[PDB]
């Protein structure tokens, strides 16, 4: 149950959406996932993954096979959306305590 960011990224073929609550709690989920794995990156670490695009993706798709659920292509997009701006918020508040 933990993930590889060594995978590639695959093209998502799914257009069949899951409901909004599976799609709703599968975010939950992936927000907090990825928030332990973010806070335990090194300084300069954190500094260069807070907006890696294909850092948050390689986790979606991760987290798709794991829970074994299949995002839209679309959802996968908005999902990846979100775990950007959560993990802005993660960072912000990691700033904060350093200082
Ligand atoms: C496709 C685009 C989609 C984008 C969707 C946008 C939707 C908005 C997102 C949902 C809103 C929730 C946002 C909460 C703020 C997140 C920022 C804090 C994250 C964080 O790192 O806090 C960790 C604990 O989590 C916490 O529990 C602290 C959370 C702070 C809550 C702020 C208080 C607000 C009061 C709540 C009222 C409810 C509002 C009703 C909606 C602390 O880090 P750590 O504990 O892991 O460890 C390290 C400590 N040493």
């Amino acid at each position: 149950n933990k993930i590889n960011l060594n995978k590639p990224i695959i093209e998502n073929k799914n257009n069949v959406d899951v409901s909004i609550k599976r799609y709703n709690n599968f975010v939950d989920i992936a927000r907090l996932s990825i928030q332990k794995h973010f806070e335990h990156l090194s300084n300069d670490q954190k500094d260069s993954h807070v907006n890696n695009m294909e850092y948050m993706q390689k986790f979606v798709q991760g987290l798709q096979e794991n829970r074994n659920i299949s995002l839209s292509k679309y959802q996968e997009n908005k999902a990846v959306m979100d775990l950007k701006y959560h993990l802005q918020k993660v960072y912000a508040n990691y700033l904060s305590q350093e200082e």
